[PDB]
């Protein structure tokens, strides 16, 4: 598999070797805000990531990861429109060539600068591997990023990226603590949707924050400065690794807020 962002491997090409790329419920989707429902038996979000230990951060040719000890209940969500506990194993970003660019997700057709998307597994499914083979395998936190005054909870990550320019370099990144990276409200939409890049699968809750946090141009800048290719390959920067908005379907996109 070659798949990536560009012209000739971006997501229009995707579904030849994937083709769960046109199915049913594919992310990532607009959400309408007008005809999102409240809707009032969603149980209240649960973000505990008080012992929550990171590993390492990669860069894997599509984005960076900043990886987890998913052994044991450390950094877990649960509640909402979740049942039981769901492990933080990975977060990362997708992130544009300019500002008005770059998020996966999009509000009332409002593209943002970036999308965070810290992935969690259903532990009823033991792994990692074998949740993403169920529908209810993961729960996606979505986080918008617009760019405005600068996240002082980013910076440590901004500042590893020199270390890991190139596909397949990676760094040490302990005792990073996600809870920087949240805005003050945990208020949100959920709908069930996918992975948004190969393999596709249909696994996925998705959580979107309604409230975006605001980074720097100067940190998004940073992200930019990433590259696609390899070490010692020609230049390609790793800009506009997003997929754009698939057909709803017969979805219904449910607010957790009036
Ligand atoms: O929402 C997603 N962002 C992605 O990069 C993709 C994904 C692929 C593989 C593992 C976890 C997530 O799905
Ligand atoms: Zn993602």
């Amino acid at each position: 598999h070659h798949w990536g962002y560009g012209k000739h491997n971006g997501p229009e090409h995707w579904h030849k070797d994937f083709p769960i790329a046109k199915g049913e419920r594919q992310s990532p989707v607009d959400i309408d805000t007008h005809t999102a429902k409240y809707d009032p038996s969603l149980k209240p979000l649960s973000v505990s990531y008080d012992q929550a230990t990171s590993l390492r951060i990669l860069n894997n040719g599509h984005a960076f990861n900043v990886e987890f000890d998913d052994s044991q209940d450390k950094a877990v969500l649960k509640g909402g429109p979740l049942d039981g506990t769901y492990r933080l194993i990975q977060f990362h970003f997708h992130w544009g060539s300019l500002d008005g660019q770059g998020s996966e997700h999009t509000v009332d057709k409002k593209k943002y600068a970036a999308e965070l998307h810290l992935v969690h597994w259903n532990t009823k499914y033991g792994d990692f591997g074998k949740a993403v083979q169920q529908p209810d395998g993961l729960a996606v936190l979505g986080i918008f990023l617009k760019v405005g005054s600068a996240k002082p909870g980013l910076q440590k990550v901004v500042d590893v990226l020199d270390s890991i320019k190139t596909k397949g370099k990676s760094a040490d990144f302990t005792n990073f603590d996600p809870r920087g990276l949240l805005p003050e409200s945990l208020d949100y939409w959920t709908y069930p949707g996918s992975l948004t890049t190969p393999p596709l699968l249909e696994c996925v809750t998705w959580i979107v924050l309604k409230e975006p946090i605001s980074v720097s141009s100067e940190q998004v800048l940073k992200f930019r400065k990433l590259n696609f290719n390899g070490e010692g390959e020609p230049e390609e920067l790793m800009v506009d690794n997003w997929r754009p908005a698939q057909p709803l379907k017969n979805r219904q996109i449910k607010a957790s807020f009036k």
